[PDB]
């Protein structure tokens, strides 16, 4: 498995764009790698279709997208046409699909589905998402089972928080949406906030501590 | 780390309700274990205050909530008064908070935060969520950093999916909300579908395979 802040593997893999080396492919960029159990399956088709719908939203954020399953590349290409059909968007695939036929990555990234296997007993991946920063380090992840399609707007929501909190000295509260007030991190001193967050609110709390601090979301 | 389908560690831990043994405390119930980096911090107070708002949503779904950080129980009890205040809900804490002071669970669960450490250099948990079925097996997990407060509506949404797809041979599509049409799982034959999903719809796709099968939510 991979824990937060680990450098993500500079793996080599075949895909729908040919063989790639992960750190080469990603470059100096945010990236999202996500997996699905099996090509030509229904939930997986709605998900890769949804990602097509949202591809300008990822592009606006400088976020490279890459899909993965344990199927071969020829199946990725043929299935891709079904994915396009269901997205309702016409055009080439806006992202590659890795073929993890050896289960190398499935195992290394701790993303084997607990329930879905080939008829032959081969593991398959679950619906994993890994958010990787331009530093190549793992920033956030989710492991959802095959039974449960993902919420891709939550992925974009958290890409928004992660890009903001990367540059500014805030953290985003429960249920935060882009443009909403943020929390000032406990590290910022009163004296430095005077200048940095001149309209900060300190909400009194029964403990008498001064940590419950809100500020408008900084421009970034 | 822990992976999907592993039986969740039957740990013994101190908490706001005293020392507990995890499988015993859970019993035959669904469970959500969730962690935050540090008590007396802003986002964490928002998040725990939000879970109090939603305690009844979880209760009606048979889901036991339990929170965790590396702080001590005394800090838990005192910080819990602020959490209650931010929640706006009056009354005793609706869930226990485990105290992982030795970092044993933070390490076992693969949930150490990549940036937050104590002043003294001790690791701290990130904002992790583990959903545990009645069989004690891990069914879903999320690892969010300290910077990035959670979405507890999504936790609810995915619990509704896990609970549905445990009982019926469907799976929930991208962005599904309760009440939305589900997909029939590929392992269901047309023969079985005639009986099990009388209103099933097969949507034509360029490959001509008939796997794209929608049904009303069972």
């Amino acid at each position: 498995g991979i824990t937060l802040g680990e450098v993500f593997p500079n793996f080599e893999a075949d895909s729908t764009i040919g063989k790639l080396k992960f750190h080469d492919w990603l470059g100096n960029s945010w990236g999202v790698l996500f997996s699905h159990p099996r090509d030509f399956t229904p939930v997986s088709t709605t998900e890769l279709g949804r990602v097509i719908q949202l591809e300008g939203d990822f592009k606006k954020r400088g976020v490279k997208l890459i899909a993965l399953s344990c199927d071969n590349v020829a199946d990725h290409k043929e299935w891709s046409e079904d994915v396009k059909c269901l997205s309702g968007v016409k055009g080439d695939m806006p992202y590659p699909i890795i073929a993890d036929e050896t289960r190398e990555l499935a195992v290394k990234l701790g993303m084997v589905d607990p329930d879905e296997r080939t008829s032959t007993g081969m593991p398959l991946t679950c619906r994993a998402v890994f958010i990787i920063g331009p530093d190549k380090k793992l920033k956030l992840s989710i492991l959802y089972p095959a039974t449960t399609g993902r919420n891709f707007s939550e992925i974009l929501r958290v890409i928004d928080s992660l890009q903001l909190t990367a540059q500014k000295k805030v953290a985003t509260p429960a249920d935060w949406q882009p443009g909403d007030r943020c929390m000032v991190v406990p590290g910022v001193s009163a004296e430095e906030a005077k200048t940095l967050f001149p309209n900060m609110e300190v909400k009194a709390v029964p403990s008498g501590k001064g940590y419950l601090r809100y500020t408008p979301q900084p421009k970034s």
